[PDB]
């Protein structure tokens, strides 16, 4: 059936007369991964606007309006016409016509990604705005959105998983729960009734320490110290010996004032495995290099290998004149998202699962790992963010997980 577990059902029936929080001026649904909370509250709010209001304008934000599409609008397309509402998608022009019953609304898709995405939410006037993935965006895109909120009866809806503690949506919102008239429904795995016993404790598995607390348990806890704590000697690195690679990658962090970094990846009986690595650091060595004397490094760092088990280079993105010469020279690239929090998690998955395994000649890679820090003084601030040194091999390992592994 996959039926709505209690909590489920609030999310969908709160807005509605015959609820005791109707009055409510909106609502925040945090907590665990999987929790089946996305779907319901996003259709929750497209079935109170359409309820409610005819003729209005409704926002929808995520982090981008690209993740906004992939999250949320698409399956929520999907649920809303297979219960006699119909979809009008005007690409792009970043909204949807919905309709149902006679009645008709426009849905606006926004981004919220930096200090300049509140300028694009200034002239729109709405009844209503719902955010996806609010703890990943600006307060002040935020901020604008609500103040956007002018129609009478308009109601705020907000989705998240939690960060650190300091964020500013756990300190200006969650902790503000009666002062902002909100509703607050925490969910963890446990509110999702399609999830067995057994696959709630294998998603379990893929996440320890700061993430297993965020994404599983749902709890706001600060970032602190290694970032890296579930890597393990015992466990992550094997012999370099050969083995019959089906597959094979390049990643690479770009660096000439700081180090270039290229990691050989290859995938044998369902494991990516970091075959070696090249370390060029310009400052120590006091030569710096040219984006041709990598190009050459590179050639030779793959001269051993069948080309058509060669798939590509993962490339830092601010390294375009590299990108450049490669392409120029027949290489395949791809350009890493460099999508930060969410690699580092990603990292941290591969690790728990070994979906990775590092060859022992991956020296400079494990010594970044033994000191690879978050930002204490960021934290504490609401911020988080890895301390920028000694993570030359780690952000080429990231590009690899997160481009190939995840996404
Ligand atoms: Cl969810
Ligand atoms: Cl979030």
């Amino acid at each position: 059936f996959q039926p709505f577990s209690k909590k489920q059902l609030k999310v969908l029936t709160w807005w509605r007369k015959a609820s005791p929080v109707s009055d409510k001026d909106g609502i925040i649904c945090d907590g665990s991964i999987r929790a089946g909370k996305t779907i319901v509250m996003s259709f929750s709010y497209v079935m109170w606007a359409m309820d409610t209001f005819n003729e209005q304008n409704f926002g929808m934000a995520g982090k981008t309006i690209g993740a906004l599409r992939r999250n949320v609008i698409t399956p929520l397309k999907r649920m809303l016409k297979s219960r006699g509402y119909r979809v009008k998608d005007h690409r792009a022009d970043n909204y949807l016509t919905i309709t149902f019953k006679g009645k008709t609304n426009y849905f606006y898709l926004f981004g919220g990604k930096d200090e300049s995405s509140q300028d694009l939410i200034q002239g729109i006037t709405l009844a209503g705005m719902f955010f996806d993935e609010v703890a990943l965006m600006p307060e002040s895109f935020v901020n604008q959105a609500t103040a956007r909120c002018s129609v009478d009866g308009a109601k705020l809806w907000f989705n998240c998983n939690p960060a650190g503690p300091y964020h500013w949506f756990k300190v200006e919102y969650l902790d503000k729960l009666d002062e902002k008239n909100l509703l607050h429904l925490h969910f963890t795995m446990d509110d999702n009734l399609s999830l067995s016993k057994q696959v709630k404790e294998r998603y379990q598995r893929m996440y320890k320490g700061v993430f297993y607390q965020r994404y599983i348990l749902g709890l706001w806890v600060l970032a602190e110290g290694i970032i890296y704590d579930m890597f393990d000697q015992d466990e992550h690195v094997v012999p370099t010996v050969p083995r019959p690679y089906e597959k094979y990658y390049v990643s690479c962090d770009y660096g000439t004032q700081n180090p270039t970094t290229f990691g050989l990846w290859g995938l044998y009986n369902g494991v990516w495995y970091k075959v070696k690595e090249y370390h060029y650091d310009g400052r120590k060595e006091n030569k710096q290099k040219t984006d041709q004397e990598y190009y050459e490094d590179l050639m030779k760092f793959i001269e051993d290998i069948e080309k058509h088990k060669f798939k590509g280079v993962i490339v830092d993105p601010s390294a375009a004149s590299f990108i450049a010469l490669l392409r120029q020279k027949g290489i395949k690239v791809i350009k890493a998202k460099n999508d930060v929090l969410d690699g580092i998690r990603n990292v941290a998955t591969a690790l728990n699962k070994k979906m990775i395994l590092y060859n022992d000649c991956c020296k400079e890679t494990f010594r970044e790992y033994s000191s690879y820090v978050w930002d204490e003084k960021a934290a504490e601030r609401g911020e988080d963010k890895p301390v920028k040194q000694n993570d030359h091999q780690l952000d080429a390992d990231r590009y690899f997980v997160n481009t190939i592994l995840f996404g």
